[PDB]
């Protein structure tokens, strides 16, 4: 339902900008990668996840690894996505996350999605699934800070519109699209490749 919408958001973005090198950080069961490989613009498609069990002309590679460690094999990418990841990082990792993804990796575009804790109406269905949840203001102040620090511009959108009678208090999933200002523009191998294929 909503995960479908998130994936389709990313697919639409890929169709629009045709990135050649795409990485999904916190890729989970690799569903998003499976969807994106459809598009022939992509020449390199990479997934990274700390959960090894979930991972068990075109090159596709899956790495067991953490978003807060610098691996040089993820340098020079066109698009990096972090879909529903940041709300599972503890304060330390959250603090390190931008210096690695924006500072070190420095891709042309980054997409970050996270729940809008203010979403109206809250659908009854747990909060204990993740570490934290952010309001729109919390996400946007964080995202603007990161944007200004690393010389990206950030566009806010999301997926999952309020149902027709509800007061609009944002999308269910809030999304920041970060674009490197000006556009494009030693080996540190840390990740362990779990799977790779090329053809
Ligand atoms: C809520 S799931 C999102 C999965 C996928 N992105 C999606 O939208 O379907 C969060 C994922 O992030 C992974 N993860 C959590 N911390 C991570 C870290 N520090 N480095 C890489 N992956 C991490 C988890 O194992 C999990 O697969």
């Amino acid at each position: 339902s909503l995960y479908r919408q998130r994936y389709q958001f990313v697919k639409n973005l890929v169709d629009q900008h045709e990135p050649k090198k795409v990485a999904d950080l916190g890729c989970g069961d690799t569903s998003l990668l499976r969807l994106l490989k459809v598009n022939p613009c992509i020449e390199l498609l990479v997934g990274v996840d700390i959960n090894e069990d979930k991972l068990r002309n075109l090159t596709i590679t899956l790495y067991h690894g953490s978003v807060v460690e610098r691996d040089s094999r993820l340098l020079g990418f066109d698009l990096i996505t972090c879909i529903e990841l940041i709300e599972h990082l503890d304060s330390g990792d959250l603090a390190r996350f931008p210096e690695v993804v924006f500072g070190y990796l420095s891709p042309s575009m980054i997409v970050i999605s996270t729940p809008n804790s203010e979403f109206n109406p809250l659908f009854p269905s747990r909060d204990s699934d993740h570490k934290f949840e952010w309001t729109r203001m919390e996400f946007q102040t964080w995202a603007l800070y990161v944007a200004n620090r690393y010389d990206y511009s950030v566009e806010f959108t999301g997926v999952g519109e309020p149902p027709a009678g509800a007061e609009n208090v944002g999308y269910c999933t809030q999304i920041g699209i970060f674009r490197k200002n000006g556009g494009k523009a030693h080996d540190q191998h840390v990740y362990k490749a779990v799977f790779t294929t090329s053809y």
